[PDB]
């Protein structure tokens, strides 16, 4: 029997009817033509029209041809239309946030080493989850495809442009870096060329990779959980994946999104009785929306519509050197790290350290008598200024060994008054480095000297009950990497 993650559906509608009205498109023009040729900022969202969006092309007056599979509807002759009446998955995952960002950015064919769909991070996932180095990330999208539209990058495209949009591009003052930035901000660095109309259901999840069942990959487990929530798991998938799904829900935070179809049936797609999902699916036909990309040609660079080589190269250069790095930097998010440790001592387990500090919940005199003692950490957020120093190493010293150079030494005795050796935690900090900064510290205890380290952690040598009895006790560290 299976625990499924609970949430509220976020239903999105795009503004397509209003975009069509603005373009003056006839109702015989296939749904989706209004989105082809839209100026696009590829940083903001995954396969969403930004409310900004300006059409470059005059599809109202362009020559049309009938859609063969949909009698009575028309598409510009230049636009290829492919029927695709199917349900497919567009799944992205990463073992780390940066790996998830790469995997998102490269889920479609867009050139440049940037955080391309990372504006989605602020709604797909939550702040604390994004910055927890214990977490991996999945985005499961089931697309309810009806058709796709493709605009091939043909030499005749400038001619199809709205005259005012063509003039605006041609008169861009490309000696002025601020004008080029503004043009990218207000019309786009790209334009849409390969879009899928229909519906989508999305489950975006942050999962504790150090605690979830590892029989299967998080992508597989996340997809099985999605299928659970929508009533689409077979009896065999339930038997095989049920335990994994339960673990997933115990160790994940999930976000539910629906687009396309009837908004009144959207809440309910994740109920999951199959009939509830299916009633939403069956509504997609009557209200398609832009939901996914044609992966091979999602969009073209806007300077391909420049008349001249000189203007195109000034715009490409500005993109790579100024505008895109500025955009991509708004989504550079690194995990919280530890920058300071204190020790707390007291007469019970409910003692609390001072305000910035959280207890590792293991009495460092466990089984040995004496005070309740807790190692406590301060979590620091990463900021591209400076940032600050990360704890990179912990070293336990005993009795009268000298503080190693230059470690800080916490002067409280991790054996007080349980007897035994005098035990002292030391640590060093260095300039923040992703390869080095300790994200998490824990403490383990056991009845034998050589304990199992928590998955992903390293044990710090030095028993924190050394010379007393009780348990063997070690600090352990985790570097997300
Ligand atoms: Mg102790």
């Amino acid at each position: 029997n299976i625990d499924l993650p609970q949430g509220l559906v976020n239903f999105s509608t795009q503004h397509l009817q209003l975009i069509r009205f603005k373009a003056g498109l006839n109702e015989t023009v296939l749904p989706g033509v209004e989105a082809i040729g839209l100026g696009y900022n590829p940083f903001i969202s995954y396969a969403s029209v930004n409310s900004g969006a300006v059409q470059l092309f005059d599809w109202a007056t362009a020559k049309k041809r009938e859609v063969p599979f949909k009698a009575g509807y028309f598409v510009p002759e230049l636009v290829d239309v492919q029927q695709n009446d199917s349900a497919t998955f567009t799944n992205v995952s990463g073992n780390t946030l940066s790996e998830y960002q790469r995997s998102l950015a490269t889920s479609v064919a867009i050139e440049g080493r940037y955080n391309f769909f990372s504006g989605s991070l602020s709604t797909d996932f939550d702040s604390n989850s994004l910055r927890n180095a214990e977490n991996e990330f999945t985005r499961i999208q089931q697309s309810i495809n009806l058709w796709s539209l493709r605009l091939p990058s043909v030499k005749s495209l400038r001619e199809l442009m709205l005259p005012h949009m063509r003039q605006q591009l041609d008169e861009l003052n490309v000696n002025d870096p601020k004008a080029i930035s503004r043009y990218f901000d207000r019309v786009g660095s790209h334009f849409l060329t390969g879009i899928v109309m229909g519906g989508r259901a999305i489950l975006a999840s942050s999962t504790n990779k150090l605690r979830v069942k590892r029989d299967y990959s998080v992508s597989v487990v996340a997809k099985a959980s999605y299928e659970g929530l929508t009533g689409q798991l077979s009896a065999e998938a339930k038997a095989k994946y049920g335990e994994s799904i339960s673990s997933f829900t115990q160790y994940s935070n999930t976000h539910q999104e629906v687009r396309g179809g009837d908004g009144a049936k959207a809440h309910g797609v994740f109920s999951g009785k199959k009939e509830d999902f299916q009633a939403w699916v069956d509504s997609v036909s009557a209200s398609p929306d832009f939901v996914d990309f044609v992966p091979t040609i999602p969009m073209q660079e806007i300077w391909t519509l420049c008349s001249s080589e000189a203007q195109a190269e000034a715009m490409r250069k500005h993109f790579d050197d100024v505008w895109a790095p500025a955009q991509s930097e708004k989504f550079r998010v690194k995990a919280n790290f530890i920058d300071q440790l204190v020790v707390l001592t007291g007469g019970s387990s409910t003692i609390e350290p001072p305000v910035g500090y959280s207890k590792i919940e293991y009495d460092l005199n466990a089984g040995a008598g004496g005070d309740f003692i807790y190692l406590c950490y301060h979590e620091q957020t990463w900021q591209a200024d400076r940032p600050k120093d990360a704890v990179t190493d912990i070293r336990i010293i005993f009795n009268k060994e000298p503080t190693p150079p230059g470690y800080t030494k916490l002067p409280q005795d991790l054996n007080k008054g349980a007897g035994g050796d005098d035990v002292f935690l030391c640590y060093k900090t260095e300039a923040f480095n992703t390869d080095t900064a300790i994200n998490k510290v824990t403490v383990i205890g056991g009845n034998n000297a050589d304990l199992n380290a928590p998955y992903g952690y390293l044990k710090v040598p030095g028993d924190l009950n050394r010379g007393a009895g009780g348990n063997f006790i070690y600090a352990c560290t985790f570097v997300g990497k």
